[PDB]
């Protein structure tokens, strides 16, 4: 039904199938060492597969990203136990910088590496903790990542579609359907992840580390390129400084193609701004304008159906939540209100 997902899932699978360092059996031993708080052991295990003579010349994006995944779980782990990985693992930093170069991504593991680029099988899936709650956490992202990527494409396409065209309503309805996957992710996360286990056992693995003289944030669904989609959709011309800073903070962590989309739309009115302007010019007596606006409103509804429950999810875990969440929620409500005002 959501036919556009396939190509994105296939691209994810290529990295997930790659094991260029033959590290699968080794990384699977990491959870045990974490449980034992065995820092020398963790370093020792990493040094069993960490390249010491640079990267094999034949590697492309896929191998480099897969290598970063496998090294990456050791990064979050060492930091969890209170150590900067670059400080305790000799020769690690040059490898991380080389892998960053090869992938055009930060010099550590990101959400992509630990979720959609991470194989799904029990005898292959990499994990910090080996806990079922972590497996559920990763599953929650896998539910919606490909759909979100498809949704970014649909949003960019919709940008150039006239509100006067029947296509506007059709594409918006299609966009809504892909975004529904985000809602499904939160339902799954709320049902299957223990807040206590998340806060006490998982959260400590996602702390920032220092590489190349700056700090890089750990993996999180906050790195999902939803903020890029919404930049195009409603946020590009926002004067909200904190919101602007949020986007600029996470921009480095998303795929190069999405950083390019972000740049393309920064100096432009957002989709909503163009659509509402077109509606005032043409009038809502045009049925395609009415239907377009109504369909657009449903896109905002689904975004709110992700964002509101997510805030509850976050609050429950953190009661064992960051102000930015509430602030973004308020901005989203205001965006929807603009669409609703245009229909009155
Ligand atoms: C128990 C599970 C979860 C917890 C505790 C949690 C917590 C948080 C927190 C505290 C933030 C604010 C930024 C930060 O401090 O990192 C955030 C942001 C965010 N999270 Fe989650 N999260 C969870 C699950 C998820 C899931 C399953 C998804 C989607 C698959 C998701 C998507 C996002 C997105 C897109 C943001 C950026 C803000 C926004 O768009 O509203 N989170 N999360
Ligand atoms: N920081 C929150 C919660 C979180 C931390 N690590 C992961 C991994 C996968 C999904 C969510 C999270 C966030 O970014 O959503």
């Amino acid at each position: 039904t959501l036919d556009r997902v396939g190509v994105f899932a296939a691209t994810h699978a290529a990295v997930a199938a790659s094991d260029p360092l033959q590290a699968r059996a080794l990384v699977l031993q990491l959870p045990g060492l974490n449980r034992n708080k065995d820092v020398p052991g963790i370093v020792g295990l990493l040094r069993e597969f960490l390249p010491v003579r640079g990267l094999p010349s034949g590697w492309g994006f896929v191998e480099a990203a897969a290598a970063m995944r496998d090294i990456g779980f050791f990064l979050g782990s060492l930091k969890r136990h209170g150590h900067e990985p670059a400080e305790v693992v000799p020769g690690l930093e040059p490898v991380l910088l080389d892998l960053a170069r090869a992938t055009n991504l930060p010099p550590r593991e990101t959400l992509l590496h630990v979720t959609v680029w991470n194989p799904t099988a029990a005898d292959a899936q990499r994990s910090y903790t080996g806990l079922p709650d972590e497996a559920h956490l990763l599953e929650s992202v896998r539910i919606s990542m490909a759909a979100l990527e498809a949704a970014i494409a649909l949003t960019v396409e919709l940008f150039d579609v006239s509100l006067r065209s029947p296509e506007f309503a059709q594409r918006s309805d299609e966009l809504e359907a892909y975004l529904q996957k985000m809602v499904e992710s939160i339902v799954y996360a709320y049902r299957f992840i223990s807040p206590q286990v998340f806060y006490d056992e998982l959260r400590p693995f996602y702390e920032p580390i220092r590489v190349g003289g700056q700090s890089y944030l750990g993996p999180g669904a906050v790195e999902m390129p939803l903020f890029v989609l919404e930049h195009v959709l409603w946020g590009s011309q926002s004067d909200d400084q904190t919101y602007r800073e949020f986007k600029e903070t996470y921009l480095p962590y998303v795929l190069p193609a999405y950083r390019a989309v972000y740049a393309r739309f920064s100096g432009e009115p957002a989709l909503i701004d163009r659509a509402l302007d077109e509606a005032r010019a043409v009038g809502t007596r045009d049925e395609h304008v009415r239907a377009g606006l109504t369909a657009l409103e449903r896109v905002f509804k689904v975004l709110l159906r992700f964002r509101a429950p997510h805030l509850k999810l976050a609050e429950r875990a953190y009661e064992v939540a960051p102000s930015m969440l509430g602030e973004l929620l308020t901005l989203t409500y205001a965006a929807r209100s603009r669409v609703r005002a245009a229909l009155d």
